[PDB]
């Protein structure tokens, strides 16, 4: 579990978003496994606007911050899981790290700000969601 609080904004796994989440709905994307909701209280993350392709990543399974090198945001075929069917999700970026599916919602972090949120994984890998792109979290 995890969220990203900028703003009046909060970024979840569109897969783990709760009712009011849906009842408070800004934006959501299934492809990118993404979902935005509006917030009472403002929020004290800042998304990074870069193409950094290095940084780090809370693991909730190990209680740590783990560096790591990651690919640019792509469109990659994920495995079925209790969640989504084998598809293709789009705006992920892999790495080798440790992951289970509890982790997502972990934010991955470079030295602008936020990079993104644990989305997938499995054998000695973890793929992220990014966020760099939705400029628009940075306003209104
Ligand atoms: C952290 O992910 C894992 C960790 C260990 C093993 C397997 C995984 C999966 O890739 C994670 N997965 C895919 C998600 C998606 N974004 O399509 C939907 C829900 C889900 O369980
Ligand atoms: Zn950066």
């Amino acid at each position: 579990s995890g969220a990203i609080y900028v703003g009046n904004y909060r970024v979840v796994n569109r897969h783990l978003a709760t009712h009011n989440d849906w009842a408070n709905l800004v934006w959501e994307d299934s492809s990118r496994d993404l979902l935005v909701s509006s917030t009472t209280a403002q929020g004290c993350d800042t998304i990074a606007r870069c193409d950094c392709q290095t940084g780090v990543y809370y693991c909730s399974s190990r209680r740590k911050h783990y560096p790591v090198s990651f690919s640019k945001p792509s469109l990659i075929f994920v495995e079925a899981s209790e969640y989504y069917p084998a598809r293709y999700q789009s705006h992920l970026m892999l790495a080798v790290g440790h992951s289970e599916p509890g982790d997502c919602g972990g934010i991955l972090r470079c030295q602008h700000g936020v990079v993104g949120i644990v989305s997938t994984g499995g054998n000695g890998l973890v793929g992220f969601a990014d966020v760099r792109d939705l400029l628009w979290l940075d306003e209104e």
